[PDB]
C-alpha cells in the first residue's frame, strides 16, 4: 500500500527467526535477533523511507510461506533503489535465506523405521557362517 504498519511486520518475521532459532548452533539468534530490533526501530524512530516499508511488506506476505527465493528478489529491488539506506539489516534477513535453505534437508523420517525410510539390506551377515 502506502505504508505498512510495524505491528503487522514484526510478528511474522520474529516467528519466521524463531523457525531459524530452533537450531542456535548457526549463530543465527544473535546476529538476526539484533538486526530484529534494529530493524523495528529504524522504521519507528529511523523513519524509513515510503517505498522501503512498502517493498518489504510484500516480504512479510511471502514469509508466510516457503518462498525464501522470492524473498530474495525483495532484495535485488532494494539494492539498486535504496541501498544504503537499509545496507545494516539486510545481512540478517538475507542470512535468514540462507540458513533456511538448510532446513529442507533436515528429513524427521525417523519415526519408528524398521527398514529405513524405503527398504534396507544389509551386507554384514553378522557371522561367517554363509559367504
Amino acid at each position: 500500500g502506502s505504508e505498512a504498519v510495524m505491528e503487522d511486520v514484526l510478528r511474522p518475521l520474529e516467528q519466521a527467526l524463531e523457525d531459524c532459532r530452533g537450531h542456535t548452533r548457526k549463530q543465527v539468534c544473535d546476529d538476526i535477533s539484533r538486526r530484529l530490533a534494529l530493524l523495528q526501530e529504524q522504521w519507528a524512530g529511523g523513519k524509513l523511507s515510503i517505498p522501503v516499508k512498502k517493498r518489504m511488506a510484500l516480504l512479510v506476505q511471502e514469509l508466510s510461506s516457503h518462498r525464501w527465493d522470492a524473498a530474495d528478489d525483495i532484495h535485488r529491488s532494494l539494492m539498486v533503489d535504496h541501498v544504503t539506506e537499509v545496507s545494516q539489516w539486510m545481512v540478517g534477513v538475507k542470512r535468514l535465506i540462507a540458513e533456511k535453505r538448510s532446513l529442507f534437508s533436515e528429513e524427521a523420517a525417523n519415526e519408528e523405521k524398521s527398514a529405513a525410510t524405503a527398504e534396507k539390506n544389509h551386507t554384514i551377515p553378522g557371522f561367517q557362517q554363509a559367504s
